[PDB]
């Protein structure tokens, strides 16, 4: 699977909330979620060195 297809985490600075890969919106509509939804930003993986 591409990450397109793969859900991507999202920080609301307005409450604080972190949404998880679970609830956040998937790569193809999280531009049209982040617009509709202002105050998230993308939320960094769980890649690592």
């Amino acid at each position: 699977s591409q990450m397109s297809d793969l859900p991507v985490k999202v920080i609301h600075v307005e409450s604080g909330k972190i949404l998880t890969g679970t609830d956040a919106p998937k790569a193809g509509q999280l531009e049209a979620w982040l617009e509709m939804n202002p105050g998230y930003e993308v939320a960094p993986r769980s890649d690592s060195e």
